[PDB]
């Protein structure tokens, strides 16, 4: 009674919550630049999962204990009449840990909040967990980063969706966003309510990588492409078909 | 026109090679175990790839130096007629490294040899790498090691296969081999010629997930679940639909 095509539940009464947490600045005493582009970022991805019915909660450049404040409240909450939860990171980071205003923060303990055992309300449910996090350097300008957050995978029926895999480079423009948000945001808008998640986020794999770089603005922007992952420990095919108004 | 179900071209006269380097046995000095089972595991792939078109070469227990030649050949020839490329790790292995017989070899730089720049004939073709590798801890029994490979992808057209992600554990029957080998082979026989290779690798990943350890022989293995992960960087939808 093995079932090769079998759905996650997608028929609870609501969507589910999908928090961002958008860092466009940082404690000086950090040295970590601007992420000037990040709102359209942020505002973009509102959009989409909005449409999607998530219940969309932004955050901007909250320190580290309101945001781990934030995090906890949502995990201990019931996400029983929820389809699934998804949670955005929109900031710099190194290896496994991503920047709040002021400190890092180890990515394991955030996803380890929403893990089968702190969170019974989400067990056998998808958690996807957007991490556009890349190393902080020192009109519409194209910046780049190079890859930093190491792309792991967080446990049972997790999906991590990164921006850049190590070796390649993440790149933002100033005032229309994140290449991986911009590709990412464009296949939710025409493929989201219809296409199997991991097969949309191939595409997103496929806009990205496509992006040329043999012409830039600036000379040694040349040749650092990007290319973005994901890290499937899904159990199911994942679709967000529109539900019952 | 961009198109949201562009396959992967799969049409070449030949598939590809599919490589298995399987490792039992251990030099004395390095005090890794034997991987009793692990010849189960390279026979069930050998089989499983064998009957989807790949030309299967297995090597058992290469010290680097082999396994640097045998692996820098594969990638120096000709792939210019293949479909894709396959390589399959039966070993120990700590972080970014896996365990030939003598010496730990960094795994960026056997997925660097195919590459892009270091391979043309590969570029925009599927290269798929399978891991069944953890720590080796100091009639058919089930064997329990902590995850300990860093599941890291590769570049563009990479698919890296974990057996086991981060705080999970890694199971091998002494007989029947790995428990994500068997799930893995079952799921390659039944679906490997008509699903998405993305959801078979989905399959496996709740078969091996579904696997109760509240009842186990040793009770010291009671609770040591075990969930595979992939970490994706293809472009398109990779099927293998029998050849003509
Ligand atoms: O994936 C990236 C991305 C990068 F930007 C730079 C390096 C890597 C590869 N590292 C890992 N990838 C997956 C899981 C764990 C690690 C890891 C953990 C601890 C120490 C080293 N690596």
């Amino acid at each position: 009674m093995f079932d090769p095509a079998e759905k996650y539940k997608m028929d609870h009464r609501r969507r589910g919550i999908a928090l961002i947490f958008n860092h466009e600045r940082f404690f000086w005493h950090l040295t970590l630049p601007e992420r000037r582009g990040t709102c359209a970022d942020r505002d973009n991805l509102t959009r989409r999962f909005s449409d999607l019915g998530f219940e969309v909660k932004c955050f901007n450049d909250l320190k580290a204990e309101e945001l781990l404040l934030k995090i906890h409240e949502v995990s201990t909450v019931s996400h029983a009449d929820a389809d699934c939860f998804v949670c955005v990171f929109l900031s710099h980071g190194e290896g496994n840990h991503i920047y709040a205003y002021d400190a890092k923060i180890e990515i394991q303990t955030l996803t380890g909040l929403f893990k089968g055992d702190k969170c019974h309300s989400l067990v056998g449910k998808p958690k996807i967990f957007i991490i556009q996090a890349a190393r902080g350097n020192q009109t519409n300008i194209t910046e780049v980063d190079a890859a930093s957050v190491y792309t792991l995978p967080a446990g049972a029926d997790f999906l991590m969706c990164y921006s850049v895999a190590e070796g390649y480079y993440s790149h933002r423009e100033t005032v229309n966003g994140s290449w991986y948000i911009q590709d990412l945001c464009e296949m939710l808008g025409k493929y989201g309510s219809s296409l199997e998640f991991t097969e949309l986020l191939t595409l997103v794999n496929r806009k990205v990588s496509q992006r040329r770089v043999d012409f830039c603005k600036d000379p040694s922007a040349i040749g650092k492409k990007q290319v973005p992952c994901f890290a499937s420990m899904l159990t199911k095919k994942l679709h967000f078909f529109p539900k019952s108004n």
